[PDB]
């Protein structure tokens, strides 16, 4: 729950020196949300077109969403789609993507109503990983190595490892890009290796795809999928738009599936339906037509691309002025990986007596939203830097 109930403590002022780094929502370099310009633009277009109604939308989704949003993540010219093996069942974001995928495995993969079947998440993960998948009724939930202390960064060796000792057929929660909360995503050639291993052993990879826009670049934060896709992997992906179009509170997201053939995929979508029939009946649409209008449309769709651009370049800029600002200025060590990591979230180094004091940016593992920093918040973080640090 931790992040939404630091939302909460955004107003325990000591000196009223706050600071939210612990939502993962863009801030501006004035600390506030930014509603993009392209969906100030679209939602005007939706709200004067007088021959939209709110008739029960089809319980898989709006048709346009569900194409725009796989191709988006699949590449316009994918094999997957040419040869008509990809379905889409538009969710409640990233976590009702998430869900639903987990609600599927647990009725209809590696046999049926397995809840016996291996779920592999990162170590660390994202909170709600294991919690997802705990409640679709999966009894082992394991960790894979991800996060090495010492070198702070990837552990490949172990997480190779790792899926090369899991039983066959085991599920496997993948980042797609911006691996939440360390921040550090493989290289493709970290991919290929990492897919080999996959390969040989049949596991089932489940893509988690929240933040594809934030190398800067879409098709750059696609390859790892793109790949998977071409070594004629079968998959899901739970896609997110909250972050990349900002629409957090129209709870905008999309399950994508790839299949072997495309008889696979209508079995496979026709048992998605049962599933959203008795978690949300069917999906709402405010959500799924302001992204349907933005990626169908050319104009809007580069508009957009920009826009994306830009929060991925302020991001970046805060990294920068921050571990460069430790070249002059030390205490402990100095270090690179700030503006090594990618992503909207960085692990810093801490321990839980550091962040117990900390200013406040009480995530006790050390991360943080590195959105959440501003000239004005003081590119100067830990105001002096390492006096909680020296
Ligand atoms: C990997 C990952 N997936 C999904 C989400 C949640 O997005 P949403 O609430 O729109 O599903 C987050 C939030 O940080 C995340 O880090």
């Amino acid at each position: 729950v931790l992040v939404f109930k630091l939302t909460a403590d955004f107003r325990e002022d000591p000196d009223p020196r706050k600071v939210n780094l612990g939502v993962g929502a863009y801030r501006t370099d004035d600390c506030h949300p930014w509603v993009l310009p392209v969906v100030k633009k679209v939602e005007q277009k939706i709200a004067n077109d007088n021959s939209l109604n709110h008739e029960y939308l089809p319980i898989l989704g709006l048709a346009e969403f569900r194409s725009c949003a796989s191709r988006l993540a699949l590449g316009d010219d994918s094999p997957a789609l040419k040869e008509k093996r990809v379905g889409g069942v538009q969710s409640l974001g990233g976590a009702g993507a998430l869900r639903i995928g987990a609600d599927f495995l647990a009725r209809w993969y590696n046999g049926t109503n397995n809840k016996n079947t291996p779920v592999y998440v990162s170590s660390p993960t994202w909170e709600n990983h294991n919690a997802v998948f705990s409640a679709a009724g999966f009894k082992d939930i394991r960790s894979y190595r991800y996060w090495d202390a010492e070198k702070r960064g990837l552990d490949l060796q172990g997480f190779l490892n790792d899926l090369e000792n899991a039983p066959e057929f085991s599920i496997v929660v993948l980042h797609a890009c911006a691996h939440n909360p360390t921040g550090i995503d493989p290289t493709p050639e970290q991919w290929k290796q990492i897919a080999s291993v996959m390969k040989h052993r049949f596991l089932f990879p489940f893509f988690d795809s929240a933040y594809q826009g934030f190398s800067g670049n879409l098709e750059r934060d696609a390859w790892a999928i793109r790949y998977f896709v071409s070594e004629g992997f079968e998959f899901f992906c739970a896609q997110s738009f909250s972050k990349n179009f900002g629409l957090y509170n129209e709870r905008v997201g999309n399950l994508t599936v790839v299949g072997k053939e495309p008889e696979s995929i209508l079995q496979v979508l026709s048992q998605m339906e049962k599933i959203v029939r008795i978690t949300w009946s069917n999906p709402p649409a405010q959500g799924a037509r302001i992204v349907a209008s933005t990626l169908s449309n050319p104009e809007l769709f580069e508009e957009w691309t920009g826009n994306v651009k830009t929060m991925a370049d302020r991001i970046l800029t805060m990294r920068s002025e921050l571990r460069a600002r430790l070249e002059a200025l030390k205490t402990p060590g100095t270090w690179n990986h700030i503006t090594d990591q990618i992503g909207m979230f960085s692990f810093t180094g801490l321990n839980p007596k550091q962040v117990e004091y900390l200013h406040i940016y009480l995530l006790p593992s050390g991360r943080i939203n590195v959105s959440g920093l501003t000239t004005k918040n003081l590119d100067y973080v830990a105001t002096s830097i390492h006096e909680a640090v020296t």
